[PDB]
């Protein structure tokens, strides 16, 4: 079992499909990572997360470093053992969220003090498989001079992340490290950032600082020039994205990995994803609808329960409502990724994207 | 498959163990019925309820008759289809809860008007397997004259329940009807009530009007003379009871069936049942405890996750916390019932009760 091996099996335009082999399992790409806020993917057992097709989850670090604490989780055997997920876990670096949810210096972020060295050690203690570099959160909007300052600090922090990771033998031998490109919406800064990260060298490269309110057109415009700046032979990870159409468009532009809270969070709020677009199951029109949430979905929820029942559960505030909506939405996201992988493999992803959009927005 | 066949396989003192065969499945007795408030056993899929060992669940009618409504549930295919539980369901009659949570007349309860005929029709529409007679809620405490009035109205309502049930062919042929003994804490009224119910004739007999604040000593004193008043050859159902020690003591006094919200409700509130007594998992003493909730429990929760993890989930307000606590508590209740059945079968229930109490209250 390799530490980290990315292999591209097929291409179509800028889109790629393939695999990342790691010690704890294989990740099929393009990949969607369910988000686990506080050592749980909300309302799902890990076996259910796996049953939906997920190969890897994202563990939020910002929450866990406070309570229970990274040292405590390590004492209890690590995050995998703690939460009962034995496959790869990507951990975010914590500083971004802290600033997003503070006082910044060259040393790190104060809120307690979080430094790039401390971030890597926390992720080490959690037993992370994919470690993110410690980066800074750029405000949006931001002046070129302001985005440049943040990006450059992030690049210096990326070097320190690299060194801290490399100094930890167990981590360097068993885990992978991703750098995070910054530079807001500006092409020249995205280039300098890419250049800096490539000079350092990482196992994978994330596009950070997007989905911060710029809108899809702008996000896509930024991806258009930003993704080709990254090393072609390494995975490309778009952080915090997104809606199904965001994902399809991002894959068309060379992205291999995704995470976002939308399927879980909007699931609990009554929004279900379908191939004909999102529906809100609380709507009165579903009160006697015996069809499943989606007519084609292969998930366990759509095999057994009706829209009418789930409508009732969510309106009654029942936990099982949240459970069923969440399992379906995560499964829908995984079936989307599977359709993306198959269509790229088969050289018909362009047609899939067109067919998908025509029906989803009909 | 029989409509309703109760067979006693073994006795020990007043305790009995055996089976109720019904069209939708076999019920092992003594039986515990998880409570499903609004067409869900809170935080559990039906498959998980079954996995814990439950043979039958209780469906609360008071909630369902309002929303979604009994007619609507019938239009959608019945309660079994609606919620995805294909085994027996006992439905309560609704009037008791309405008064407990009103204006009473000979016709029924106004809050809308709920009559014994309407109650049976509602339970018919839900597709109930065990239909409860429509009874009145006696206040506690209550004067002999006051408990007598309520009990007598309940007995007249029991006759009307019987007639409404018998007039519905599909119901009479496929379902069972239980009468409910009332009479508060008074022996002579319990006798008159038993006599009245026996004169009418039912498939099973419930002891109603207990666990209303009288305390365990008094409840047991009432059961002491009340249960022998019921037909020996029919099941005895103690409604709304209870804590594990309540159950053991009630079986010692001839009870065959139980329901209560304690394992589900107190599960969500952080209380876990163990053979060494209840624990509150939120307590700081569990924060680094790697043991399962209970050292012997065979449930899926205790096979995989630690006290420390569940402590974290409940303190974080995570849905998975409620899910895991609830599955364990329901499983614990079922393992309790299994131990009760086996020990009666083997003629060592007296010793089991003593051993159970010595350890549970140690
Ligand atoms: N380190 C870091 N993390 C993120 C994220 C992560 N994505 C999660 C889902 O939006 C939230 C946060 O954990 C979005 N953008 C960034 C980003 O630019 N940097
Ligand atoms: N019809 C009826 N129902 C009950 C109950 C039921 N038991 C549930 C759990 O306490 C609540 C309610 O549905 C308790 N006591 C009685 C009772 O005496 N009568
Ligand atoms: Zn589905
Ligand atoms: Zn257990």
């Amino acid at each position: 079992r390799p530490r980290f091996s990315f292999s591209i099996a097929a291409r179509e335009g800028k889109a790629r499909t393939g695999t990342i082999e790691m010690k704890r399992g294989v990740i099929r790409t393009p990949a969607f990572m369910p988000v686990g806020t506080a050592a749980t993917v909300k309302a799902l057992k890990p076996e259910t997360v796996r049953a939906t097709g997920a190969d890897i989850i994202l563990g939020n670090t910002y929450h866990l470093m406070l309570r229970p604490g990274a040292e405590r989780i390590a004492k209890l055997g690590g995050l995998h053992s703690f939460m009962g997920w034995d496959r790869p876990i990507l951990t975010d670096s914590g500083g971004y969220q802290v600033m997003s949810l503070t006082k910044q210096s060259e040393e790190g972020v104060t809120f307690h003090m979080l430094s790039p060295e401390r971030s890597i050690e926390i992720q080490h203690l959690l037993g992370s498989d994919i470690v993110m570099a410690f980066d800074e959160c750029t405000p949006y909007p931001a002046t070129p001079s302001r985005a440049a300052s943040s990006m450059e600090r992030s690049m210096r922090w990326a070097k320190r992340s690299r060194d801290a990771f490399d100094s930890r033998k167990e981590q360097a031998e068993n885990a992978a490290l991703f750098g995070i490109q910054q530079g807001s919406v500006f092409e020249n800064l995205r280039q300098q950032s890419a250049d800096a990260l490539a000079e350092i060298g990482f196992d994978g490269y994330a596009v950070g600082g997007l989905a911060v309110g710029e809108g899809q057109d702008e996000m896509f415009r930024v991806l258009d020039f930003s993704v080709p700046m990254l090393p072609d032979d390494k995975p490309h990870y778009l952080m915090g994205v997104g809606k199904p159409d965001d994902i399809v468009g991002a894959v068309e532009r060379g992205i291999d990995m995704f995470d976002c809270v939308l399927p879980t969070r909007s699931g609990r709020n009554g929004q279900a994803f379908t191939w004909d677009g999102p529906i809100n199951i609380r709507n009165a029109r579903f009160s006697e609808d015996l069809k499943p949430l989606d007519s084609e979905c292969h998930c366990a929820v759509c095999q057994k329960w009706s829209r009418a029942y789930i409508h009732h559960l969510i309106r009654a505030g029942e936990i099982l409502g949240a459970m069923l909506m969440t399992e379906h939405n995560i499964a829908f996201y995984q079936q989307l990724m599977q359709k993306i992988r198959d269509s790229i493999s088969e050289g018909r992803f362009s047609q899939f994207a067109q067919d998908f959009r025509a029906r989803y927005f009909a």
